[PDB]
């Protein structure tokens, strides 16, 4: 016997689908209206020149001022597809294409070892654009599942979760009563968490990030990395990270994560600001999630760590690396280690050395730790 499995997925983690009854286009060759919903991550059609700027146009997010609040464009609608299901998270891409395989190898384990997809094996994707505070919902409907799961399969359920993933999970846990994770929850398996933020958010925000795809420029895809909410809620926090570090260093003006004010004026981002004030405050640093909890975190691959612009911020800047898992750095990973003395539930902290970020999820090392959390002894 075995118990229930939740899937919880990162930034990007999951599908997304679109369905448009746009007033305006920014070019066009953009359709302003579809029938039904399409699929607007991942679909790697829509990224290519100039039809990039159409996808940039459906998939950021609008900030209001007024209510403090993201909305979608005029005419857009974004929804989550496959909720309780696990084909979403398996395949960013729903062509299948290894480009965008994520969970499946999880879950081909997982599968292999008697789960069934959708049953015992569920996922939970999100609308990995928002920080926790604009997703209410999602994490209603997860405490309902995780109740239903619990019941249908007598007993309580493994949350797995992959980096920011992970963040969203210790929201939700952090806001249930002791009493009620006791009962509901058996442990929770923690891939790759960026528990103080990722040093990396500096430069997306800032300069871009198209990861090294050099038909998307960075400051087009900068457009959305900023819009989506997310992106400034993993700005590193204060305590993982010293107040004094400098992240972004200039000819003119450092920037530290007492900073963002100055920093988000400066790259003309204003709403960023509002957006970080908006969700800074939304996971208490230091209360432990009080269920049992593995650590899972990669070492010994390069993971950016600072970053020094000669032309502010319109250049790709210089990088500085630390250790980590390649995106989560090392130190945040270890925020982890505080937990022990503040829970009576055990704390285990597994270093996995040479596991990059997104690797660790087929990885055979990873798989037969969790393996033994779930089949046990
Ligand atoms: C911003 O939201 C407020 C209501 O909260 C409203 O005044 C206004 O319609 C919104 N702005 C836009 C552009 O939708
Ligand atoms: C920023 O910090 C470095 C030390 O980390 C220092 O050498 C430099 O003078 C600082 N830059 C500015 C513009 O104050
Ligand atoms: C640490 O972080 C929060 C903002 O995220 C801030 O309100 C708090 O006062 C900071 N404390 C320090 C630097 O002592
Ligand atoms: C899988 O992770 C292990 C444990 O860290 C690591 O030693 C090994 O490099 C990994 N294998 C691959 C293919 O990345």
């Amino acid at each position: 016997r075995h118990p229930p499995v939740v899937l919880v997925p990162g930034d990007l983690g999951n599908q997304l689908e679109a369905k448009l009854d746009k007033p305006t286009v920014v070019h066009y060759l953009c359709s302003k209206k579809t029938e039904s919903y399409f699929t607007i991550w991942l679909n790697l059609e829509l990224l290519l020149p100039v039809i990039i700027d159409c996808w940039i146009d459906n998939i950021r997010l609008v900030y209001n001022k007024t209510s403090r609040a993201t909305q979608f464009p005029d005419g857009v609608d974004v929804r989550v597809p496959g909720f309780g299901k696990t084909f979403s998270l398996e395949f960013l891409d729903p062509s299948k294409s290894s480009v965008g395989s994520y969970f499946h190898t999880m879950v081909e384990s997982l599968v292999g070892w008697g789960y069934t997809r959708g049953e015992d094996v569920r996922g939970a994707p999100y609308d990995w654009r928002r920080a926790p505070n604009e997703n209410g919902p999602y994490f209603l409907a997860l405490r309902e599942m995780i109740e239903e799961m619990y019941q249908l399969y007598g007993g309580p359920v493994v949350l797995v979760a992959h980096s920011m993933g992970n963040m969203y999970t210790l929201y939700f846990l952090q806001r249930q009563p002791q009493a009620w994770k006791d009962k509901y929850i058996r442990a929770f398996v923690s891939l790759g968490a960026p528990w103080g933020g990722v040093a990396k958010t500096l430069r997306v925000l800032a300069s871009g990030d198209n990861n090294r795809i050099p038909v998307i420029g960075p400051l087009k895809i900068r457009e959305q990395q900023r819009s989506a909410v997310s992106t400034s809620w993993l700005l590193p926090y204060n305590y993982t990270w010293s107040p004094e570090k400098v992240f972004v260093q200039t000819p003119t003006i450092n920037y530290t994560l007492r900073d963002y004010r100055k920093f988000f004026q400066d790259i003309g981002f204003e709403d960023g600001w509002l957006m970080r004030q908006d969700t800074e405050g939304l996971v208490e640093a230091t209360m432990p999630p009080g269920v049992q909890l593995h650590c899972l975190y990669g070492t010994g691959v390069p993971t950016p760590d600072s970053f020094y612009y000669e032309s502010f911020p319109d250049r790709d800047p210089k990088i500085c690396f630390g250790d980590g898992d390649g995106t989560v750095n090392l130190k945040s990973a270890l925020q982890c280690q505080a937990w022990q003395s503040r829970q009576e539930h055990q704390v285990l902290l597994q270093e996995l050395p040479g596991s990059e970020h997104i690797e660790m999820l087929a990885n055979a090392t990873t798989l037969a730790y969790l393996k033994r959390v779930l089949l046990g002894p």
